[PDB]
């Protein structure tokens, strides 16, 4: 079965997978350890963007707004940013950076504009969403330590909200085709999900990894002849420094999406 299969690929992998499918065309769902918490590390950044998108649906000139990037700001991994010191960065560009590139100044401006961490937990509360947590900035938000609740969620519920913000009901509609516009666009995916897909069809995605060889994904998938699918693949280790394993991730894709 699907279950049997994931099972034998989390035990010969020597971790623990989280695995949570939605199909919409019939709400059923394919679950894996889906109410277990897990390090969300940068799939974290799909949710402080969609906060800034909210507060564009009241307030014309947001997106546009320009932000002047110091040097003093970057912080590690910084590939965009990094282009613009001494310059702007709008939030719009911000958002595009944190989410196609990991950018983690990206994201650091992202959480500083809207007023800390918290904000951007109190946004996922408002959604619907009880689970998700974001405690820390970058790069602390990737220790991925074991048990440690910060800057957690679950694969079920991230798998929820993913398809409400970029399918459903918590964006209107302009705003939500630009978060979809930016996950479609995205360049770090390319060996994890998509990997395990056919590859005529259309994926939106949001990587993610840390420390404890932690190895994250989320997708939107758009099937040529289907409904869209709607996937979170977590996964993370024992060891602190163990490899990250987006193979892992893509084989998950690819037994859940089987027949």
């Amino acid at each position: 079965s699907v279950q049997q299969q994931l099972e034998a690929l989390e035990k010969s992998s020597g971790g623990r997978l989280g695995v949570a499918l939605i199909n919409t065309a019939d709400n059923s769902q394919i679950l894996y350890r889906a109410d277990e918490r897990f390090a969300m590390c940068a799939t974290s950044k799909v949710m402080a963007a969609a906060a800034v998108l909210k507060q564009s649906e009241s307030d014309k000139h947001l997106l546009n707004q320009r932000v002047e990037i110091k040097k003093s700001d970057l912080v590690n991994y910084n590939p965009i940013a990094e282009k613009h010191v001494n310059g702007t960065m709008t939030l719009a560009e911000l958002g595009a950076a944190a989410l196609q590139y990991s950018d983690n100044t990206a994201m650091n401006k992202l959480i500083a504009h809207l007023g800390g961490p918290d904000k951007v937990t109190a946004f996922a509360r408002s959604l619907g969403d009880e689970t998700f947590r974001l405690d820390r900035t970058e790069p602390t938000l990737n220790t991925a330590i074991p048990g440690d609740p910060r800057d957690t969620t679950t694969p079920l519920a991230m798998a929820q909200t993913l398809k409400n913000l970029t399918l459903g009901k918590a964006l209107a509609e302009t705003q939500r085709a630009q978060l979809v516009t930016w996950l479609k666009g995205n360049t770090t995916g390319s060996a994890s999900i998509r990997a395990g897909l056919p590859k005529s069809w259309v994926v939106g995605d949001k990587t993610g990894s840390g420390d404890y060889g932690t190895t994250n994904d989320i997708a939107v998938i758009w099937p040529e002849n289907h409904a869209p699918l709607v996937l979170v693949t977590y996964f993370t280790q024992p060891e602190q420094k163990a490899e990250n394993r987006n193979d892992i991730l893509a084989a998950a894709a690819k037994i859940v999406t089987h027949g």
